[PDB]
């Protein structure tokens, strides 16, 4: 009734920081330090020190994911676990040993590894010493960490990603207080977006200098969620224009086309907040676009005119040009606060096909987070998460229309395999096909896990 | 006709425990204790307590080696003489002063020092308290002893070695009963081989943190004799394959390549006898390969299939996979019971050249032992050891072929300079260019010693 291309990958996505726990980890990332000093900023004071116990229980957790139909698992390597000295990227022997264990264990459970290098987990010491992603020297230290990952694990990992959602690092660390250091500074944010695009292009370049087999490829993972104008009012259309350039093109265009979006550069310049770039850096970005795209999609983005004129006396923010809009009658993931709009999948697919060379891409994250899932347990402690199955069906239906129209989508990864630690929200909302009882770290397939395994067997539903 | 590279080093090899005697030595090594409790185990009841009287007669002993053409002398410092308290590697002042005397007397006689740190002489107290090389705390105590050597003597010693043939310690102490404590335990032997490799890597690390001169270099002395298959039968080829990994790669690969041979560790793992290692220790081994290689070689090594299945019910030993083979037609040194086959030196030279990066190396032991050399005294009182001269001609001819094909061999060290004490064989077989009458400690050049002096003036023959 709804079928998918031959070879389509059915996978799951997590990250190191949200699964491993902090057991024996050498360095604190910014979230580790945030929790150590202000535990009250986290749901129930549950931080990342244990998370979903993946450091200790990886082998059996991978077996459960394989049970759940996870043919590919995408997670991340922590800079703060792998590296001893950041300046030279010397190696923490115990951390290298741990990532070889989980990659080997993925293979033994017949899971294809997809390895992302960075997922919101900047080392706090590099923020204290250089201001983190503001520093083009920190950019270089990142590339040297990437180089080690490629040399250590490239022999049995084909599929890599530089970053998960750099835009969330920019927004979170420098615009809205979501991430420690909670800086609130538009111009810095512009430089950080620049610096992270540059780090990604420099990592792509080093990846291909070091690759040995043709099937090795490196990509990036972004939100491509479209900006719908609230109305056809010119002021709402103009707000949606800028929201689109700034939330999507800022990263999509340099990663895939090789250059920054022309209209955005012009607006940033006119406002006096343009990044500092050099011709040599821009040439690196132009010469090393990603091999593939990971699309994270959860909810649409709707936007109307700003309440006050953008020429008002205020600190510069991208938000001076647009304000978020609530559509009456929207479908809502309420205990979460997000709109549910599957059709955006189709728009994204068409946009990639028409405007971005129909580059090979995957849905790298799609999922629904729900609170208090103990209420939906049945007589055997199996969460009856039909809502999650229906949510997956609605978005997969939309995806398949994009594919039949000709968009080069090659896989679908659910967020997430096993309930994992959702930053300051901790375990308030669950996303997994597999429930984790975090008091005992005992995990059990949900109803959606068996549906997912069957979806992969029939390559459809 | 047979010539050698410019700057080739013609030297002699010995050790401290076989030359010094035990004169005023603070501690017993395992051979001292063994002789003191079981003198019946030593040929003619002769033990290490006087040996070749080097403690008392070092100055004129060195003058004789100088006469005999020894351009560089390799010997060893005894842990049991240099160290007072083993736990802190505190210094015994008379022992420190003794080795300062011999080193300065070497330089005064224009003999270049080659100092080895360990030659079968573990302190017996460390076996009693910790079971010796079974203990990674003993491994740390060895590095403190070595640290003291580099700081005490590194101002006028460029050339160092960590161990003379750890395999002989493993075989002797833990497999075949050649060395006190005479333990017969395969699994323990495997741990000991691991620990000593680890000890050597840590000593290389400490050495280069304390080096000041670029000429300073440290290596290890190994027996690299190939394991020749008895025939082309698969079972004999398989036996030789294990024999080679076990007898050579076990040490050659960590020392030079920075890692253990994967086929060996696979086999030890299936057999349930793999050593206990940590990721941090393995990183030290990988980070600190030796600077050069000392190759000892005396006679070939031939191997056939085991008599019974290695699946038989029997304690684990390396030998369940191979058995020694006697080849019909072999060329024999009949009295000693050793086959003569100088082409092995060419096989070693090529293997170093093609598989180990043509690392700088020397032949650190080659020599011929013969009993009852009184039989060849002439009226001037000099041993006419023409057999010893031909043997060197034969093996140097083979070595030159290896050098001509491109192997980076840089020296040739005769075992030995002066007749010395050969463990339980004591003075039964004589190996030196210089005879010692051990009743009077009177030493006399043999015929081979003028020939060796002539050889180095003429860097050929």
């Amino acid at each position: 009734m709804v079928e998918f291309p031959e070879g389509f990958v059915w996978g799951a996505a997590t990250s190191g920081p949200q699964t491993e726990g902090n057991f024996h980890k050498q360095h604190q990332n910014v979230f580790d330090y945030w929790f150590a000093t202000e535990p009250e900023q986290f749901d129930a004071g549950v931080g990342p020190d244990t998370a979903s116990n993946f450091y200790n229980d990886y082998d059996h957790d991978l077996a459960l994911m394989a049970q759940a139909g996870v043919q590919g698992l995408r997670t991340s390597i922590q800079w703060t676990r792998l590296i001893d000295d950041f300046e030279t990227a010397s190696l923490n022997a115990d951390g290298v040993a741990f990532y070889n264990h989980v990659i080997d264990s993925m293979l033994a459970h017949h899971i294809t590894p997809y390895i992302n290098l960075h997922h919101f987990d900047l080392p706090v010491a590099l923020y204290d010493k250089y201001h983190g992603w503001e520093s083009k020297h920190v950019v270089e230290l990142f590339v040297k960490f990437a180089e080690q990952c490629f040399k250590l694990f490239g022999d049995r990992v084909d599929h890599w990603y530089t970053f998960n959602e750099p835009k969330v690092v920019v927004d979170g660390q420098y615009l809205y207080g979501w991430h420690y250091p909670q800086v609130i500074n538009g111009p810095k944010a512009v430089q950080v977006a620049y610096n992270m695009n540059l780090a990604s292009a420099k990592t792509v370049a080093r990846f291909h200098e070091l690759s040995v087999r043709p099937e090795q490829q490196i990509g990036i993972i972004l939100n491509l969620t479209p900006a719908y104008a609230a109305s056809d009012d010119p002021a709402d259309l103009a707000a949606a224009e800028f929201a689109e350039l700034w939330s999507n093109n800022l990263f999509l265009d340099p990663a895939v086309l090789g250059h920054f979006p022309e209209k955005l550069v012009e607006r940033l310049t006119m406002d006096g907040v343009l990044w500092d770039a050099t011709p040599t850096e821009l040439a690196i970005i132009a010469a090393n676009p990603v091999d593939s795209l990971g699309v994270n999609y959860y909810h649409p983005f709707r936007v109307q005119r700003p309440d006050i004129s953008p020429k008002s006396l205020q600190p510069w923010m991208p938000d001076i040009y647009f304000k978020e809009y609530d559509m009456p009658g929207r479908m809502m993931n309420v205990d979460r606060g997000w709109e549910i709009y599957p059709q955006a999948m189709t728009d994204i697919a068409r946009n990639i096909q028409k405007n971005y060379g129909n580059i090979p891409w995957m849905i790298s994250e799609n999922g629904m987070g729900v609170a208090g899932e103990e209420r939906f347990l049945d007589k055997q402690g199996v969460v009856q998460d039909d809502y999650r199955i229906d949510f997956m069906k609605e978005h997969l239906t939309a995806l398949a229309k994009g594919i039949a129209a000709g968009s080069n989508c090659q896989g679908y990864f659910v967020w997430s395999g096993i309930d994992c630690w959702s930053w300051n929200h901790a375990y308030h909302n669950r996303y997994g096909l597999i429930r984790n009882d975090i008091h005992t770290q005992t995990k059990t397939l949900k109803k959606s896990a068996k549906w997912f395994a069957e979806l992969g067997e029939r390559n459809g539903f």
